[PDB]
């Protein structure tokens, strides 16, 4: 009784391994679920070649945000910069027995299924350099001024291989995406990657893409997430651990800023008290990146100690860049440009 058979309880197409669609896709196997739907792995005897199909669910408000995702997608190939070679592309898309489908290039894991084959020990410098020269690229292509696409989901999951034994990648999921102005939604990133800016309700650009990239490189060689938010509190204290208070200017303009602080009489801005009065957190800047990646000390764990690739000047540089993109201001953090030219790709 859902979609006359096709779907289950859940608004998503049931997938029949083998089945044929539109006499062009032969439909191999699911490969997993998200909130938008399913994707799954097909064979277009068209093209002669392998695609993932992104299955929305057939229910209208899936339908009215991957109608976004679409424009943006196709708007993004209306620019045949060299620069999209690191954003997945949108082959087609179609509707199937009332789903959209957009049909995108076979790809293969994700940074998270990475990070797990090293026991979330972490990958090399060398190759977090190289995730984080092509995702400026990414981020500088979005910034393009006829774009001005924010992602508002970069994390692990959404960062794919483009194959498994090499290091090129690519963005995917721009389910949750939209253009600078047209921002419709307040509660976007994912927590362990959301923008203090966001968490402090405050309006937000494409910086907050750049926020989120900071906080991936750093799990992508530590292998643990830098900012272990169990709730929005228990997040922006977890990032003042590192990066301390906020600075005055930004809390006075936030409308959740009473969320987590209150302003002193002085002037200042100052946690707010927790309600048992214990300690849960290190005092404010007091937990220091130094530390957190190894810098004089062999990396993250000393586990780098002794080991081509990982001096501490190269970790001085990767501290820096990451202090950048870890900018509490939305509007002084680093942008992709510059961030391509910083001293640590050389
Ligand atoms: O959303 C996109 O733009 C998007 C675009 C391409 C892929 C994708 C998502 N997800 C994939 N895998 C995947 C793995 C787990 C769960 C889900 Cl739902 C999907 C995948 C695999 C291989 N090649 C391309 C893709």
């Amino acid at each position: 009784v859902y979609n006359d058979g096709y779907d289950d309880d859940n608004y998503d197409y049931i997938v029949k391994n083998g089945e044929k669609w539109m006499d062009r896709y032969e439909i191999d196997s699911l490969i997993g679920k998200g909130s938008f739907g399913q994707v799954v792995k097909a064979y277009d005897r068209v093209e002669q070649e392998w695609v993932a199909i992104k299955i929305i669910k057939n229910k209208k408000a899936f339908l009215n945000q991957a109608q976004i995702e679409v424009r943006l997608l196709e708007l993004m190939n209306k620019h045949d910069t060299e620069m999209k070679y690191y954003i997945v592309h949108l082959k087609r898309h179609f509707m199937f027995r009332n789903h959209l489908c957009l049909v995108f290039e076979m790809l293969s894991y994700n940074l998270y299924d990475l990070l797990r084959n090293t026991n979330f020990r972490g990958v090399s410098l060398n190759l977090t350099r190289k995730f984080a020269q092509q995702m400026c690229t990414a981020l500088l292509f979005l910034a393009t001024p006829e774009l001005s696409i924010i992602h508002c989901d970069l994390k692990p999951e959404n960062i794919l291989l483009c194959n498994p034994k090499r290091s090129a990648i690519k963005i995917v999921d721009f389910g949750s995406s939209c253009q600078l102005g047209q921002r419709i939604y307040q509660y976007i990133q994912s927590r362990f990657y959301r923008s203090p800016e966001v968490l402090l309700g405050m309006p937000y650009d494409l910086a907050i893409d750049m926020w989120s990239l900071g906080c991936i490189l750093v799990e992508m060689h530590t292998g643990e997430p830098l900012f272990s938010g169990a709730n929005e509190v228990d997040q922006m204290n977890k990032i003042v651990e590192v990066l301390g208070i906020p600075p005055a200017h930004i809390l006075d303009q936030a409308p959740k800023a009473r969320k987590f602080f209150e302003k002193l009489p002085d002037g200042t801005w100052n946690l707010k008290k927790t309600k048992d009065g214990k300690r849960e957190y290190k005092p404010p800047g007091t937990r220091k990146l130094h530390n957190i990646l190894g810098v004089e000390t062999g990396g993250p764990g000393g586990r780098r100690a002794g080991e081509s690739g990982h001096t501490v000047a190269d970790y001085l540089k990767f501290k820096d860049l990451i202090l950048r993109m870890l900018d509490y201001d939305p509007k002084t953090r680093i942008q992709p440009y510059y961030a391509l030219q910083h001293s640590f790709f050389k």
